[PDB]
């Protein structure tokens, strides 16, 4: 009674956890929107710069390229609260994972991979590196707006421009950087504290595709001591795992993909066509059909 960002959108029930995600309603169009808030007194915030990365994809209210959530408004709530109003989406691949008993079929993974390699290619074309690959950040569209067969990409607060503003070239190779995203999927180089490039997004994607096919990754419940020790035991286990073994199931297409994205150079430009050509070939060599029929396209 009554939380309000911009005389238009009325906030609703809290639908997300330290940043708070909330439901909203466009009182003009009766749309249902997603509202991401941030306490004004936040040590090292990131809501504003996430909005900035969204503008570069543009992604500006009406436009929004496919797979990108529309951005409606950037305002403030109350009351010590900065807010970004964006598009409402459906469940994530991790939600759908648990729905499908934590095991995706080859057909689904291939369909997933096809979309993501496209999705992640567009991000790179807009001079950005994602750096936060995990199943929780890929959401299907709402069934209401016939986009239930579209995988979206969100959460851009941890992204970086790999094209420098001055010099207009690729960012220089530096090391001893921190340690960003999710240790479950992050690349080998990331563990070593190396600066992330376009190659490191793809390796994490590959790690994730494996997670889908297998059930989990061999560096699973490696739990011990401190957080700095937790990341180490995971990273030290990734470098001691042959790709011929990680994909032991399992078409060689996932083995050659992983070798490609790992042996890439920091500055080198990936062949997205070729990577998509490997999965599409295997797809049709199995005789699959692309109607939008995922494993979950009936379940909750």
């Amino acid at each position: 009674a009554v939380l309000m960002v911009g005389p238009n959108f009325r906030v609703g029930k809290k639908i997300g956890c330290f940043g708070e995600l909330r439901l909203g309603k466009n009182l003009y169009n009766n749309e249902h929107v997603a509202i991401k808030m941030e306490p004004m007194k936040s040590k090292a915030p990131q809501l504003h710069l996430e909005y900035r990365f969204y503008k570069l994809l543009g992604s500006h209210a009406d436009n929004a390229p496919d797979g990108i959530p529309r951005i409606y408004h950037l305002g403030t709530c109350g009351g010590r609260y900065n807010a970004m109003v964006l598009e409402l989406l459906g469940l994530s691949l991790e939600d759908l994972f648990n729905i499908c008993a934590r095991k995706f079929s080859l057909k689904t993974v291939l369909m997933i991979a096809k979309q993501l390699l496209h999705r992640i290619e567009y991000v790179h074309s807009r001079h950005l590196i994602y750096r936060d690959v995990k199943p929780e950040n890929f959401l299907i569209g709402r069934t209401s707006t016939k986009r239930e067969k579209i995988i979206h990409i969100i959460d851009f607060g941890l992204a970086k421009e790999y094209i420098d503003l001055d010099t207009n070239r690729h960012i220089p190779y530096r090391e001893h950087k921190s340690l960003t995203g999710t240790a479950r999927y992050m690349s080998i180089n990331t563990h070593m504290g190396r600066e992330q490039s376009r190659r490191d997004d793809l390796e994490a994607l590959g790690h994730m595709f494996m997670y889908f096919l297998r059930g989990s990754l061999p560096w699973q419940g490696l739990k011990a001591d401190t957080l700095k020790e937790r990341y180490q035991k995971i990273g030290d286990t990734k470098r001691a795992t042959p790709i011929e073994v990680l994909c032991d199931g399992h078409p060689e297409e996932f083995a050659t993909y992983l070798r490609y994205v790992r042996r890439l150079d920091f500055f080198e430009t990936p062949d997205y066509d070729f990577l998509r050509r490997l999965f599409q070939d295997l797809f049709d060599r199995k005789g699959y059909t692309d109607e939008g029929e995922f494993d979950w396209t009936g379940k909750t």
